[PDB]
């Protein structure tokens, strides 16, 4: 095979300098076959707090890798492009959390970990697409300030009956935006097909599928529902996550949906991260000790 050269050296490079490899399932394909590790925020993340190597390399979005640091301060984590990173998760700001908990004093602010680090410092709790719903059903608050993603703080309204109030205005992820048109179609082409979407979508599209979760949720289904046929909801990447794991399925995309900054991740740059052990993730110290209290909390609201 062709990338042969890149994969080799990948291997013994991260054999010699004592490196694990951790991507998420929107990595590409020729990327995650070469992780030690591949899965979805919670699983990262709770995989982050269990490591014992003393090297990451951390294949995702640049919260992610925060996250990963912030549960490892001590250990070196390296990403091989600095600037992936969640565009979504970007417009929220310290100044907008600040406004709301004014504004609503005694709601809990629940941060997705689509959040910048520094937004981490000032939350409660922190979620991903998998817990959110349990998360906030064991807060003692019929009120939340939840952000930046407008559809899952939707999402978790309607499963636990509490208000949530949405931050920033408008939060979304582009690539979960797909129309209810699709599975329609999907419907007619696939009669016995199961539909699994991302809670990141919108309501329409939610309501038309057969399952809703995060891609660690996704995994788990064919687990226990015995379809032929998966049509699934969720960013390119995870279509092979899918097929590797269950060989005698077939997975449908939805629509074709690309994270470009999940996609900036390559062998050729991942070779290049391990070969100048570049780029590390440094974090204030402060920010480190302030986010990790969130973090943390939302392992004591699972169990
Ligand atoms: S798929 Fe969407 S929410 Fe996920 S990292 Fe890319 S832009 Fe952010």
């Amino acid at each position: 095979h062709h990338h042969h050269h890149m994969v080799d050296e990948i291997l013994k490079l991260k054999k010699e300098k004592g490196y694990i490899i951790l991507a998420h399932n929107f990595q590409i394909p020729e990327l995650q076959d070469i992780a030690d590790f591949v899965g979805d925020s919670l699983q990262l993340a709770r995989k982050a707090m269990e490591l014992s190597e003393k090297k990451i390399l951390f294949l995702g979005v640049d919260f992610m890798a925060e996250l990963v640091k912030i549960l490892n301060p001590d250990k070196k984590v390296i990403v091989p492009d600095r600037s992936a990173t969640c565009p979504m998760a970007n417009r929220l700001t310290p100044e907008i959390i600040r406004e709301y908990r004014e504004k609503f004093p005694d709601a809990p602010v629940v941060l997705y970990v689509n959040s910048t680090s520094e937004c981490k410092t000032l939350a409660d709790v922190i979620c991903t697409s998998a817990n959110a719903v349990e998360v906030v059903k064991k807060l003692d608050s019929s009120v939340v300030i939840f952000g930046p993603d407008r559809n899952l703080g939707e999402y978790v309204a309607e499963k636990t009956g509490k208000k949530v109030i949405t931050i920033p205005e408008n939060g979304h992820c582009p690539v979960h935006q797909f129309n209810a048109e699709s599975i329609d179609a999907v419907r007619k082409k696939y009669p016995d097909a199961k539909v699994i979407v991302h809670p990141e979508c919108p309501k329409p599209v939610r309501d038309k599928a057969d399952y809703v979760g995060s891609t660690g949720q996704m995994e788990k289904i064919p687990e226990r529902d015995p379809s032929r046929i998966f049509v699934i909801g969720t960013e390119i990447g995870m279509i092979h996550k899918l097929k590797k794991k269950f060989p005698d399925r077939e997975f449908v995309p939805l629509e074709m949906a690309v994270c470009v900054n999940m996609k900036k991740n390559t062998l050729e740059n991942t070779l290049h991260a391990l070969q100048t052990e570049s780029f590390e993730v440094i974090l204030p110290k402060e920010v480190i000790e302030k986010a990790k209290k969130p973090i943390l909390r939302m392992f004591e609201l699972m169990g």
